[PDB]
């Protein structure tokens, strides 16, 4: 019900529906610049070179404790790739935990369709595990390093409020952010915060798909990454089944493929005629399982106005992927997402911030029984 982690409460910002990003100082003398925070990934990397998206950047020259690493670093992602050089510094939270470490830090002096205009970040924090990161393992995530040279505990939770602002506390958890219950699945393997999921429904139907489907190949969370990303296969029965459930209104094709937008005349958007979906997740117990439901709220994403214009233009946020599914902002804007490192698990509890009406709301529930859920994982 307190709260003596509040000075992270509110620590995070948003140029509405471009990413996540929280504060981040780095060299001596400080250097402030806006980092997106980034759970799909395990660089910290920060633009170190003027580019046409970037207001500021990493300014090496200017740090007189930057240490050179002599060495190149490539990362390219589903979206987007950048180059830079790797080396370190001091690097501080203003907003986040009362510690400075010295950190692996790429200067990115190179990039194509990485940084993205008008969203305010200039870098990238990511969160996830040594085993993806680049180069190679060896070269440590910023996380590793907080927890090597600080007694800052291994955990960090987000609270990410949609519409753009949300919460990064690091070291523990705040209350305040979310309602009911938290409950945890297991982080399949420490490289990708992977997950498993066990069942899907629409509406309370279910998909009826054999598990293995959902997590074909594998189902991670990332921050980084703006929707819900489906296998092929679960994504054409997922958008079947959701076309059935909204029959009350008919949309084109391009719509549920994200190639076309819908716009409602401002404050008239039909929330109702859209159905909730459920994702149940491996619990912590032989057999146990529980539930998150997200609205059309989260996976129908707002498209920048035209100009604070009187029609609210939307974007089916649930889109196909061909390396696993991912679970980003459409899926955590409901949720408060604790990432449990230190007992391998990751949280869920209904956001204090995610976006609803006075009908139905973002939820999580269980337990549930659920057998075979071992089998679900694709080896
Ligand atoms: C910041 C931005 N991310 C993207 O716009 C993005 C990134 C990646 C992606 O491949 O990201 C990989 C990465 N997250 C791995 O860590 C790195 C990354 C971060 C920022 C920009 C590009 C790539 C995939 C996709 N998709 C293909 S999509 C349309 O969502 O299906 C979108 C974003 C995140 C959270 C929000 F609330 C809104 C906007």
């Amino acid at each position: 019900r307190r709260g003596s982690f509040v000075e992270m409460v509110d620590n995070l910002r948003g140029k509405s529906g471009q990413g996540y990003y929280v504060e981040m100082t780095v060299g001596s003398p400080p250097q402030t610049l806006n980092i997106l925070v980034d759970t799909g990934s395990s660089n910290f990397a920060v633009g170190a070179a003027p580019h046409p998206f970037l207001h500021r950047y990493y300014q090496r020259q200017l740090s007189s404790t930057y240490r050179d690493l002599r060495k190149g670093v490539y990362v390219p992602y589903t979206q987007g790739a950048w180059a830079g050089e790797l080396g370190t510094d001091l690097v501080s939270i203003p907003h986040g935990p009362n510690v400075t470490v010295r950190a692996n830090i790429a200067a990115i002096t190179e990039s194509d369709k990485f940084f993205i205009n008008g969203s305010n970040w200039e870098g990238i924090l990511g969160l996830a595990y040594a085993e993806i990161a680049r180069p190679d393992d060896s070269l440590e995530p910023f996380f590793d390093s907080l927890v090597k040279q600080t007694h800052v505990p291994n955990l960090f939770s987000l609270q990410l409020c949609g519409a753009v602002g949300g919460s990064m506390i690091i070291g523990g958890i705040d209350h305040s952010l979310y309602t009911g219950s938290l409950w945890y699945t297991p982080i399949r393997r420490e490289w990708y915060y992977e997950v498993i999921i066990v069942r899907v429904e629409i509406n309370g139907q279910d998909l009826k798909m054999d598990c293995k489907e959902y997590n074909y190949d594998k189902s991670i969370v990332d921050s980084g990454t703006t929707n819900l990303r489906l296998p092929k296969k679960v994504f054409e029965a997922a958008v079947k089944s959701i076309k059935a459930a909204s029959s009350t209104e008919k949309f084109p094709d391009g719509f549920w493929l994200g190639e076309q937008l819908v716009c409602w005349q401002a404050g008239t958007t039909p929330w109702n005629i859209f159905p909730v979906i459920s994702l149940y997740l491996m619990g912590e117990v032989t057999n146990q399982s529980f539930r998150i439901t997200i609205l059309p709220q989260q996976y129908l994403r707002p498209v920048e106005d035209v100009a604070t214009s009187q029609d609210d233009c939307y974007k089916f946020a649930i889109s196909q992927s061909s390396t696993g599914t991912v679970m980003g902002a459409v899926i955590m804007e409901g949720f408060y997402v604790v990432f449990d490192r230190a007992r391998k698990r990751i949280g869920f509890a209904v956001s204090a911030c995610h976006v609803h009406d006075e009908f139905r709301t973002a939820a999580v529930e269980g337990p549930f029984v659920t057998l075979d859920m071992e089998d679900c994982g694709y080896n």
